[PDB]
Parts: structure tokens; C-alpha cells; sequence
């Protein structure tokens, strides 16, 4: 329903991304991820009324990876 | 003697990685130790200069597929 820009520090694997994608896909809410290991980022497309860009960043973080919401 | 190099990694986030690049850079010749810090996102190496210049340390980092700057 929304879209937002994470911007997603130190991925470096392609077992990472696809760590990331798994954990934050299965989030209530998250419709769809894609990471790009070449810029860096995490789009996700994901419901408003039930999750957020700063707790999307937030479960990143969790996962240890930096992270901050881009746009 | 050997020299001592300081060189920061950016994207290091595991232990493995860690491994990987100490057990990798290590082996090259000229290099006699490699001690790499997660915390501080740095490898500090001990290498021969004769050998070996930072330059082709933070290469082969770089080959590796982190990006790696020679500090000091
Ligand atoms: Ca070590």
C-alpha cells in the first residue's frame, strides 16, 4: 500500500539479502522487499495502518545491519 | 623489519567474513599477521614491504568484495 527506501549498510552476501528479505517479508504488514546489493537498499512495499518505515528500519537493525529510512 | 598497515573495511557484519579475510589476506606472500577488528570495522597487518605494499593489501580486500581503505 506504501512503498518506502531503506537504505541498508555493510550487506555484503547474497545470504544476507536473502536473510533480510525472508525475516522482513514475513513481517505482518509487508506485501513485498527487494534488496539492491549495488545501492545499498531494501525498497518494501508494506501496510501503514500495521507497520512503519522506522520499525521496518528498526527489524533491520534487529537483524544487525545498519540502517535509516531514505524516502 | 616488517611494517604494520591499518586499513578500514566497510560491511563486515560476521564472524565469517572475518575468518574469511584474515585466513585469505594472511596468506599472501609477505604477509606474516593479519588482525581484524568487527568492532572497529579496521585489519591492522603486519607485512613484509619488500613484499608487499598496503596498496595490494586493500586490493585484495577489495577483490574480496568489501571496500577497504589504507589509514595508516
Ligand atoms: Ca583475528
Amino acid at each position: 500500500c506504501s512503498t518506502t527506501l531503506i537504505a541498508i549498510a555493510g550487506m555484503t552476501c547474497a545470504s544476507c539479502v536473502h536473510s533480510i528479505e525472508g525475516m522482513i517479508s514475513q513481517l505482518e504488514g509487508v506485501q513485498q522487499i527487494s534488496v539492491s546489493l549495488a545501492e545499498g537498499t531494501a525498497t518494501v512495499l508494506y501496510n501503514p495502518a500495521v507497520i512503519s518505515p522506522e520499525e521496518l528500519r528498526a527489524a533491520i537493525e534487529d537483524m544487525g545491519f545498519e540502517a535509516s529510512v531514505v524516502s
